[PDB]
């Protein structure tokens, strides 16, 4: 895998702001540890994730965060294209929410959306006190932005690789051969030009 670089914007909604008792510091330690974990998991693919911006919605949410994860994701996507990309540019943005999403969904993202002004977006729920667990979900969702599918464990031969549809009790920090071929195919076939330079 040739070197790639993602400028990632992470935005924390108001609900998560109140959960951590309005403490930005506490939010920031969580977010930097997460970025460290993500980079750790993306190292074998030669992708460098750089936290280009952390926006915490402390006054109020700038979009209505709804339990329906696909409706929230789409609202966020437009807000990125429409507002966020106008102030500071980034290759991808993920919303971290404390909101309980419908049907035990803890994360959602647009497949092959990397670099797109509307689609390079993702959503993950701060569902665990453990930063590593929330970081595995963010890595997984980032995996979909980069064209990765779930693992058909049967033929991918992995039980708890990053792309398993259900997050394991003890996720491994590894990508399956299947995920690597998908990412390889993403680069080859779509080649997002925004991730070429650092
Ligand atoms: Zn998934």
């Amino acid at each position: 895998f040739p070197q790639r670089y993602i400028e990632l914007a992470i935005v924390v909604d108001h609900g998560m702001y109140k959960k951590y008792n309005q403490n930005s510091d506490k939010i920031k330690v969580r977010v930097h540890q997460m970025v460290n974990h993500i980079n750790e998991m993306y190292r074998p693919l030669n992708i460098a994730i750089s936290l280009n911006r952390l926006q915490i919605w402390s006054k109020k949410d700038l979009i209505t965060v709804k339990s329906a994860s696909n409706v929230t994701l789409e609202s966020f996507g437009n807000w990125r294209e429409t507002v966020l990309l106008k102030q500071q540019n980034n290759d991808c943005a993920h919303l971290l929410t404390a909101t309980n999403l419908n049907d035990n969904t803890i994360g959602l993202a647009y497949k092959k959306g990397m670099c797109n002004p509307k689609l390079s977006v993702g959503l993950v729920q701060d569902y665990s006190p453990n930063v590593f667990m929330v970081a595995v979900t963010m890595t997984h969702e980032l995996g979909h932005n980069l064209g990765m599918e779930h693992d058909d464990k049967d033929k991918c031969k992995c039980e708890a690789c990053i792309m398993s549809d259900v997050i394991s009790d003890k996720p491994s920090k590894l990508f399956s051969d299947c995920s690597k071929n998908d990412y390889q195919t993403f680069l080859t076939k779509y080649n997002p030009q925004c991730i070429l330079n650092a």
